[PDB]
């Protein structure tokens, strides 16, 4: 039986992503900043050539709003993809690559705290 996303579920998804977006490291840097929006096609076409399924946090929020994720697992898949793409395009040890590893962890913590699924 297909059915709409319960408002409870949508609110959880938004709280989890807000936690990830709002996260600041110990120096006060908001790690999500560069990841909110993809590079433009014009300025970085090689990104769109190398990366099969580009995604940014703007698109993830839109997919929540449009009820494209049907589960926390769907949401996780897109956040993991975002981070995977970062680690695909960017060099090991770069700030962006390292940040993406932290954000994966922040996501997994936020999901545990906010959904309490265990
Ligand atoms: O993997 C990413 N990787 C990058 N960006 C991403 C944005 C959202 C999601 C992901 Cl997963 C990435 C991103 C965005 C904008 C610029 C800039 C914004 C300022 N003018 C030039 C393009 C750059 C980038 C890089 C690629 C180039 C090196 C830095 C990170
Ligand atoms: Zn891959």
């Amino acid at each position: 039986k297909l059915s709409p996303n319960p408002p409870k579920l949508t609110k959880q998804m938004n709280a989890i992503i807000d936690t990830v977006i709002n996260y600041k490291d110990s120096s006060g840097r908001q790690l999500s900043e560069v990841f909110i929006q993809l590079p433009s096609r014009k300025e970085l076409p090689e990104y769109y050539e190398l990366i099969r399924k580009p995604v940014d946090f703007k698109k993830i929020k839109e997919r929540i709003r449009n009820h494209k994720y049907r589960s926390l697992g769907d949401l996780e898949k897109d956040v993991m993809l975002l981070c995977h793409n970062a680690q695909t395009f960017n060099l090991e040890g770069s700030q962006i690559y390292e940040d993406s590893i932290v954000l994966q962890s922040v996501f997994k913590s936020a999901r545990q705290k906010i959904a309490k699924e265990e």
